């Protein structure tokens, strides 16, 4: 019901201070041992699906009696730049956890591994049976939101001293009375509580308990980085603020870092992480 600050203007740092920031964002990836990326809307909006509260967000542009303009299908929209950039930078090992508030599916349609990641709000391409919590990855969009039955049944079979399931499936968008999963508000929460660094990608934070698991890193000593157009609602807490495309922070960051950015073959489902892949060694700064 209460969907916060919207459309509020954004903010663009001057060219020679965006630079300065994200050299000092390399320099806080390079030194920390554990990474966590917190990922909302802003991060798919360079694929045509609109933020929430930018200036043309859902939100926004619904609270001023207009729509909202998608440029893409959620089945034919392709993971961003920024999506490609978080798949290399947990493969070579700089990227620990990915807590993220996107229902749009692209970490996993970019191959990041599920283990890894924590998806706070759902899913859209997932359904859970009911019954025995077993996810289904779909190659096509879940036609039901609000955790409501999709008309599939559990196809999980018979084991040793353990029948066929035969659970209603139902659809893992929240909405919003209903409680964020335990295992996932568990895992992101362990991974930011026990990060010496987290990095913030185009998310505005208004959303509780999602936009507060940044600051867990900070209590405990750690350092915050925000990366968002707008002002966040944890603003005065962040350790560095970049004000700027996400896109364009993270193409700079993967060059600073020496790292390509990876191509995608189309959506595919990867469930565990792999040991890191070799890296470029790290300068002396
Ligand atoms: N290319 C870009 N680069 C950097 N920032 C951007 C870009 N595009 C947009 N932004 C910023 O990115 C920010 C996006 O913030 P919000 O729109 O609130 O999305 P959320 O993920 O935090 O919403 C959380 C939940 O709230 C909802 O109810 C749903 O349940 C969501 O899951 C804006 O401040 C933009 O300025
Ligand atoms: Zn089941």
């Amino acid at each position: 019901a209460d969907k916060g600050k919207c459309g509020l203007p954004e903010i663009f740092d001057p060219p020679e201070e965006l630079e300065r920031k994200v050299w000092e964002l390399a320099r806080l990836v390079w030194q920390s041992s554990s990474v966590v990326f917190h990922t909302g809307a802003g991060i798919s909006t360079a694929s045509g699906i609109p933020d929430f509260r930018g200036p043309h967000g859902v939100w926004t542009m619904e609270e001023r009696g207009l729509a909202p303009k998608f440029d893409t299908t959620f089945e034919s929209a392709r993971p961003t730049q920024t999506h490609m950039a978080l798949v290399q930078l947990e493969r070579v090992g700089l990227l620990r956890f990915l807590v993220s508030q996107n229902v749009d599916g692209l970490h996993v349609r970019s191959g990041f591994p599920r283990d890894k990641l924590a998806e706070l709000h759902g899913n859209m391409f997932v359904e859970e049976c009911a019954k025995c919590k077993t996810q289904y990855v779909r190659d096509t969009v879940v036609g039901t939101m609000g955790l409501k039955a999709t008309g599939r049944l559990c196809t999980v079979a018979k084991a040793r001293g353990l029948r066929a399931c035969r659970g209603e499936l139902r659809d893992t968008i929240l909405d919003w009375e209903d409680s964020l999963p335990d295992r996932d508000l568990a895992l992101a929460d362990e991974a930011s509580r026990n990060a010496d660094l987290s990095i913030t990608l185009g998310t505005s934070l208004q959303i509780r308990p999602s936009g507060n698991l940044p600051l867990a890193t900070k209590r405990r000593g750690g350092r915050l980085v925000i990366v968002n157009l707008q002002p966040t609602k944890h603003d005065r807490h962040a350790d560095l603020r970049i004000h700027g495309y996400v896109d364009e922070v993270m193409t700079r960051l993967m060059e600073h870092l020496g790292l390509e950015i990876p191509a995608w073959d189309g959506p595919r489902v990867l469930e565990r992480a792999l040991p890191p892949l070799p890296r470029p060694p790290t300068p002396k700064l």
